[PDB]
């Protein structure tokens, strides 16, 4: 069943429109570049520097490429985006902190070494568009970066082609040995992530569960964002995540139980799908406890951008 | 300069969409087409034999040629619309007469002669779709046959490349001889048409204008839907338009003024835009003046297809 393929492509291209020159820039790109095997998201969400949330018309996970569409503040379909200038490798559009507060849930990365081509339509801004043959031109060379991008991966043998059907099976990774940041990891449940490191599991409710292999480390399923229960953070870069109650007394008592261990967390973020709006669980690498403490409460640094995975134990 | 090329076709894609699937393949059939010198219209609205308004998702006028995307009833962005079989040559998606009431002001064109490509994104519905190589080969089929078309059309030189800049000006249609219905003849304002036929005109608030260089034709620009002062109508075919009033007793009035008076006239529809939603004027053809009657009205028939245009005096 080819077809999953084909509907999530669809559903890529089938969005609507942030910007007016959007459609035609993204799908131009897609169809001339016309290789399926590069993953490629569109309206990804990212954090800027400042904890903004900003977001990128186009994105290729494999090759951390983004691609973003340069229009002024004028001719936006969004009230309110904004249109600012950010960190260098950092997009234009963002979201106001009002609404960035409502999309807590949605899944939002790191842009941190990413590259961001830019597309200016506006030869006189504001209002006059430029030509298309200058359009086009741009992006022929951002389809030529993109190329050249997947063959120096490809020429460094670091390069892993794209298959939907079994990028969400478990056993795939097992087979691998190893989960990385790299491979942009996302699981379907929890169960699954826990079977990757030797759980037979059914089903899973519990937010964590003790690796099987290893005594020290703790697989976590934890929301990065605040909510009834906690009040979490992930700094920007995705090195330091910061884990809170909303009762300072069950801080105090969790604050032993943090201290004493185990110290160590592989964490799955629960994030909605771009698609479909639903739960699923993203690996954001290998922390390690560094802290504890009132107000901020513990204090997780990423010793580890990479974990090994095990056959289901029996 | 360009740039009006530029913005057309980017609003052309991003429109918002009807369909699932269409963007997909609207946008791919635009791009793998590659030649802009084709003018090209999403979301096209038509008139069906049974007068329930309809629409196309992508159309070339200057080759007459349709392409609809099938997914069926199921997906649909818009549960404005309904799924329905209509003759071979008309699409399969209709609208509401609800809605097709608030559709009038839109514009809506004539698909007798057209013929239409569809695209079945589903191998066997219900269920999955099709794979993403078969979709690509009907894309594929229906652009070759989009270039085969345009080549029968150069071949025969009935091709006027499409050109941004020129196509509003009366004076281009001046030079060429005639104002044709092949050509897809829409003018800005009604000061345009007038100065078409040798008017010389900084604006124009009336609804007719008698043609200078014939005592016999009237310049019209009728709105063919019904409104406030006026019950107008046309066949799905174009070829017949009637005129009434809400009031009778105007149309009584009238019957002597339309029996009297000039029996050609020269149809210039208002129409909206379907960019920018600003009132526009499509050329419907040289009418004659049939029968005047109390009830159903006057009547015109379309006499010809073409009408021949002159310099001002």
């Amino acid at each position: 069943a080819s077809s999953d393929l084909t509907d999530y492509v669809i559903r890529q291209l089938g969005r609507t429109k942030n910007k007016r020159y959007e459609a035609y820039v993204v799908s131009r790109i897609i169809h001339l570049l016309n290789d399926f095997t590069l993953k490629f998201v569109t309206q990804q969400f990212v954090r800027l520097s400042n904890k903004k949330i900003a977001l990128t018309d186009l994105y290729f996970p494999q090759l951390g490429i983004h691609i973003e569409v340069d229009e002024g503040h004028h001719f936006l379909r969004n009230s309110k985006m904004e249109y600012s200038l950010n960190q260098i490798d950092e997009p234009l559009y963002s979201i106001s902190q009002t609404e960035s507060d409502a999309m807590r849930e949605e899944d939002i990365i790191s842009i941190t070494g990413h590259k961001i081509f830019r597309v200016n339509v506006f030869k006189n801004q504001e209002g006059q568009p430029q030509n298309l043959e200058n359009i086009h031109q741009q992006i022929d060379k951002i389809i030529e970066e993109i190329k050249t991008a997947k063959n120096k991966l490809i020429e460094a043998s670091t390069f892993k082609e794209w298959n939907i059907e079994t990028e969400y099976n478990p056993q795939t990774y097992i087979d691998l040995g190893r989960i990385s940041l790299a491979d942009n990891v996302v699981l379907k449940t929890t169960k699954d992530v826990c079977n990757c490191f030797g759980y037979s599991y059914k089903n899973y409710q519990r937010g964590g569960a003790l690796h099987p292999y290893k005594k020290d480390t703790l697989i976590w399923f934890p929301r990065l964002y605040e909510n009834k229960d906690w009040i979490n953070t992930i700094s920007p870069d995705g090195l330091t995540i910061t884990e809170k109650s909303t009762d300072e007394t069950i801080t105090l008592k969790k604050l032993e139980e943090w201290k004493n261990g185990p110290q160590k967390r592989i964490v799955f973020a629960r994030v909605k799908d771009n698609l479909s709006s639903r739960a699923m669980y993203r690996f954001m690498g290998l922390y390690e406890f560094q802290k504890a403490d009132l107000k901020d409460g513990a204090v997780w640094k990423r010793v580890k951008s990479e974990v090994q995975t095990y056959s289901p134990k029996e």
